[PDB]
């Protein structure tokens, strides 16, 4: 089965995704953890380009999808055939919220591309780690990570609208402490996974 | 002004596009010559991936389009704004013929990606260097290069259908000799540039 972590930078997705991965493996599930973009050899190359080069937003959209395509074909689709629990650090909702809201690209066009790159694979549940931008920015500032407050505020809202509109999204209060946020994720998952 | 060479591998695109580059430059035009994929730094990185790594067809489609977004916004749109003659070695018809007619992906979906990546920029004329696969393959083997007969036959017919179904496309008989082929190209150009 498939579990997506979503939300803005600094909401704790890397942290919780890895905590869920270890937790679920200890309980006997065969589990996978992938990040987006990245997660394959080609995908990580694309990731380094996305994070390093100066790119217009259209080329950006195409490479995020190129990473996703390779991840879906090479690892996700097989993993799910073997009944692995696949954990994603970001998925299709990140693209809509960042490139749609955020960058201003057409939401329906982004969706068509998501569907193309995913072959229509969708999560059993998406965990939206929602957090106020000013709090996420303080968290990132401690590791010397700077992100754009005006940009991330639009993006937070997009995630919230998507959580109302798309299926199987649970809003998590990510401003809590690491153990409380993880307990709230466990309750959210209790609906679909033992 | 925008001039695009299209056609199967080994049809003389590289050769004639450079012939035309030197020709127009001697006659006083400011000219650019770009290849697809490639033509920019990021575009050349993706070209080396597309050529050397084992990719599924969907990831391929997205990378070909990503290289094209980069070339359009970084170079072609500025070039055209300065009234440069831009000569492309492969453009949007190559994606339709290879990824659509060749590998079976949806041509309307491809044409939507084309439009998104080009921002609606279309050539003034496209030169299809039509040639029988057998000849092309022979020329290619002489330079120690081998391509897939069964695949190119589909791609050639795709190019010919687009020459009818698309706009501003002239079919060049590229089986002739180099000066013979360039002579039909100049003829085709004279209804566009002088
Ligand atoms: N619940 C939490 N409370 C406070 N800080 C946290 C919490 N979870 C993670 N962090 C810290 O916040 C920073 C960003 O978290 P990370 O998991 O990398 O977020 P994301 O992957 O969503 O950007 C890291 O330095 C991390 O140690
Ligand atoms: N008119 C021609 N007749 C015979 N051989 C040619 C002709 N034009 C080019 N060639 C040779 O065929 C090979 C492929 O040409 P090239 O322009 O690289 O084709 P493409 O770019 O379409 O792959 C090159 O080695 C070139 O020297
Ligand atoms: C997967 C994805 C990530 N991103 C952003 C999110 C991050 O700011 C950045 C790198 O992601 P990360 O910090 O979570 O690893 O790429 C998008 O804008 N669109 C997308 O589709
Ligand atoms: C521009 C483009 C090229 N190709 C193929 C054509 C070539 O076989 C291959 C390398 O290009 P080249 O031989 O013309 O240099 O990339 C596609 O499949 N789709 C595309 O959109
Ligand atoms: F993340
Ligand atoms: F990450
Ligand atoms: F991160
Ligand atoms: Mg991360």
């Amino acid at each position: 089965m498939l579990i997506a972590f979503e939300g803005i930078d600094g909401s704790g997705k890397t942290t919780q995704a890895k905590k869920l991965y270890e937790y679920l493996k200890q309980k006997g599930y065969f589990v996978s953890l992938y990040r987006e973009p990245g997660g394959t050899k080609v995908g990580e190359v694309l990731r380094e380009i996305l994070l390093t080069e100066e790119l217009d937003e259209r080329t950006e959209l195409l490479l995020f999808e190129a990473s996703r395509s390779k991840l879906i074909e090479e690892k996700i689709i097989p993993d799910l055939k073997r009944d692995k629990v696949v954990i994603l650090d970001r998925f299709v909702l990140s693209t809509i919220a960042y490139q749609g809201y955020g960058k201003g690209l057409d939401v329906e066009f982004i969706k068509n591309l998501n569907e193309f790159a995913t072959r229509g694979v969708k999560p059993d549940i998406t965990l939206l780690l929602d957090i106020p931008v000013d709090i996420a920015l303080r968290r990132l500032k401690e590791k010397n990570r700077f992100e754009n407050k005006e940009f991330l505020e639009k993006v937070r809202k997009g995630f919230l609208e998507l959580a109302k509109e798309e299926e199987n999204v649970v809003v998590i209060d990510a401003s809590g402490e690491e153990e409380e946020v993880f307990k709230e994720i466990l309750r959210a998952l209790s609906g679909v996974l033992r």
